[PDB]
C-alpha cells in the first residue's frame, strides 16, 4: 500500500552493510555535462522498480571518490545516487549548491537510459560533505520539492537556511575543520522550528569520518532518506527512541516520529 516501499524489514546491522540491490556505476565525464564537473552515478540493477534520486557533493579540494563508499551504500539500499565532481576543486558551498541543482536536473532529463529506467524523477534528495554539506543546506533552501537533506560534517560561513526540507545533520565531535559549535549545531538551531530536523554527533570522529565506511553515517543517512524519499515508516525505529553508543549528542524537534 506504500508504492515507494523497497527492500526487506530493516535491522540496524543490515544498514551497516551494502543492502539487497546489486549496483551499477556510470562515470559522467566532466565535458559531457553543463553546470557541474560530472561524477559517478550508483544505481540498482536486477529490478523493475523505480527509486528516489540523491545528488551528493564532496568538499573543498575533494572529488566524487571521497564519497564513493556512501554512493554505493545508498544505491545498494534502493536509490539512484549521483556523486558530483565540481567545476573546480576550490568551489565554495553556494557554488556546490548550484552544481547539485544542475546534477539533479541532469539526472531527471539527460542521464543514461538505464539510470532514467530506475529513477522516480519526482522523489529527489541531497547530501554532501563539508562545503558539500553547506551546499546541501543551500539547495534545500532553494528547492522545497526536495524530500530530504543530509549535510555530513557541514561547513558554511552562512549559518541560517530557511528550508522546509527535512534535514538530518551529522556532526563529528573531534572535527577541527568545521567544529560542530560553529557549523553543524548552529545550522541545526537556525533551521525553521516547523521543519523536521535531527542533529547527531559522532563520538570521537574527525572531519574525514564521512570519507571512509562509517556504520553510524550509513544508518542515519539510509534511515532519513528511506523515511522521507520513500515515506518508508519502517525506518522511524532508527530515528526515534535512539540508543546508539556511536553518538555523543542528539537534538531533534521530533517531527519525524
Amino acid at each position: 500500500s506504500n508504492p515507494y516501499q523497497r527492500g526487506p524489514n530493516p535491522t540496524r546491522s543490515a544498514l551497516t552493510a551494502d543492502g539487497p540491490f546489486s549496483v551499477r556505476t556510470y562515470t559522467i565525464s566532466r565535458l559531457s555535462v553543463s553546470g557541474f564537473g560530472g561524477g559517478v552515478i550508483y544505481y540498482p540493477t536486477g529490478t523493475s522498480l523505480t527509486f528516489g534520486g540523491i545528488a551528493m557533493s564532496p568538499g573543498y579540494t575533494a572529488d566524487a571518490s571521497s564519497l564513493a563508499w556512501l554512493g554505493r551504500r545508498l544505491a545498494s539500499h534502493g536509490f539512484v545516487v549521483l556523486v558530483i565532481n565540481t567545476n573546480s576543486r576550490f568551489d565554495g558551498p553556494d557554488s556546490r549548491a548550484s552544481q547539485l541543482s544542475a546534477a539533479l536536473n541532469y539526472l531527471r532529463t539527460s542521464s543514461p537510459s538505464a539510470v532514467r529506467a530506475r529513477l522516480d524523477a519526482n522523489r529527489l534528495a541531497v547530501a554532501g560533505h563539508s562545503m558539500g554539506g553547506g551546499g546541501t543546506l543551500r539547495i534545500a533552501e532553494q528547492n522545497p520539492s526536495l524530500k530530504a537533506a543530509v549535510p555530513l560534517t557541514p561547513w558554511h560561513t552562512d549559518k541560517t537556511f530557511n528550508t522546509s526540507v527535512p534535514v538530518l545533520i551529522v556532526g563529528a565531535e573531534a572535527d577541527t575543520v568545521a567544529p560542530v559549535s560553529q557549523h553543524a549545531i548552529p545550522f541545526y538551531q537556525n533551521l525553521p522550528s516547523t521543519t523536521p530536523k535531527v542533529y547527531v554527533e559522532l563520538c570521537n570522529a574527525s572531519h574525514i569520518a564521512p570519507n571512509s565506511p562509517n556504520a553510524a553515517i550509513s544508518v542515519y543517512t539510509i534511515s532519513w532518506m528511506k523515511l522521507w524519499v520513500d515515506n518508508d515508516t519502517r525506518y522511524r525505529q532508527f530515528l526515534c527512541n535512539v540508543n546508539d553508543p556511536a553518538l555523543c549528542d542528539f537534538r531533534t524537534n521530533n517531527r519525524h516520529c
